[PDB]
């Protein structure tokens, strides 16, 4: 009875005109009411995008990142307090691009997750192995360590956590995980949760898949028993395709 | 020379709420501000539209981003691009701030690419340089700031018309240890000489070099008198609207 969850990570993309058009198509579409829908604009566009949503109770917005600390002398950063002040309900943390391009560590990500949750936010926490880790057979070693470090160390209440498994080799590459590849990891992640946290947390925590999800591969992925939805990058910028992914179980 | 317009920027860093930013802008809207001062304020990116919406004299006070990325739009989760700043009508961006260099590892090379791309997108750039306490006591102040300016702008940039150089010694940022008028003027004059010899006399004479690091209402008038200090980049004191008003009026 985990609610199906589909997130749209717009990354560093959008203009006032393209975002208006995207949100308007979302507004007018038939969306599966059993899908929890979150879209993550660039921070400078978060107030505009939310203002255009015709049904703000039905599609929520997310920041793509925030810093570890309360407000202070960190030029260029956005804080979790600010998200709370603006009533932004969600935040993506530990995305592969922050890890690989901006050097964010498991330890820094752990502190962001704890502070965001303490500010009342809901967190999409991202994990995933590289191509070389995958080829060398280290996938479960890597993703088990990432979850332990990012959430299980500091977090007691998992109610407001969603886990996003996004193998780095599937992000933006055109190379999606097969349903069997993704189900294998999700099932092993849920077993890790069951044995290392609690069966209640394993039963209720959504584990969503990301990495080249699109309208033509989402239906077979969504049939997998431990895949609870998707984190969508490129296809989230194409409104009709994002609608189909929201409707992956229909 | 002396045709450089006095420039005051307020860097709010990672601070602000809807309530607190409303208040601070309303005070600036109310205040009597010296019309010879170019005024720029830099809210956190997520409050940039709100802050600009509350600015009454949108011609008299302008808004800035505190950072942007090196590249055109793409797969850089958590980043803002220069073309978004252009789309939204943000005229200014701060680049190379010490906190980005020291806390977030931003390098001379990265900052130079940011500066070029921002200028290519029609933005105006506050380009920040400054030496550490250790670098100054090792006697390397001018070696550091000259290298930082050479990589960050002098390399990839040919038009300096829309560049403001901000000298903010690291040991003065947030510490309460403002540079003396003598200390600041010495670096600014040496930077302006560097520009004269390594770029052009025209660029040296026209480029504003502003001082940053613990500027406040009480120390700004003596600094603003120095010949090669063209204004201030103000951190902590920019969240205090009355004090920021006085700094804007430091030449009155």
């Amino acid at each position: 009875s985990r609610k199906f969850f589909v997130g749209g990570n717009w990354k560093m993309n959008g203009t006032l005109e393209s975002i208006k058009a995207l949100v308007e198509t979302l507004n007018s579409a038939q969306l599966d009411p059993n899908t929890e829908v979150v879209v993550a604009p660039p921070a400078i566009y978060l107030p505009f995008a939310r203002s255009k949503l015709k049904k703000p109770k039905e599609i929520q917005v997310a920041a793509q990142n925030c810093y570890t600390k309360p407000n202070g002398a960190f030029t260029g950063e956005i804080s979790a307090e600010m998200l709370k002040d603006l009533g932004v309900p969600w935040v993506i943390l530990g995305h592969s691009e922050r890890r690989t391009i901006f050097g964010e560590s498991d330890e820094l990500i752990a502190e962001k997750v704890k502070y965001a949750l303490d500010q009342g936010l809901k967190v999409i926490a991202c994990i995933g192995e590289t191509l070389e880790e995958r080829e060398a057979g280290k996938t479960m070693e890597v993703v088990a360590r990432q979850i332990l470090k990012a959430i299980a160390d500091k977090i007691k209440d998992w109610s407001n956590v969603v886990i996003a498994y996004e193998p780095v080799w599937a992000i933006g590459t055109g190379k999606v995980a097969t349903p069997e590849q993704a189900q294998e990891v999700h099932a092993a992640l849920r077993k890790w949760l069951k044995e290392n946290v609690s069966p209640e947390v394993a039963e209720s925590t959504r584990i969503i898949y990301g990495g080249s999800v699109n309208a033509a591969n989402c239906k077979e992925l969504a049939k997998q028993p431990d895949i609870d939805g998707f984190l969508v990058g490129g296809a989230s910028l194409k409104a009709p395709e994002f609608v189909d992914i929201i409707n992956a179980r229909q």
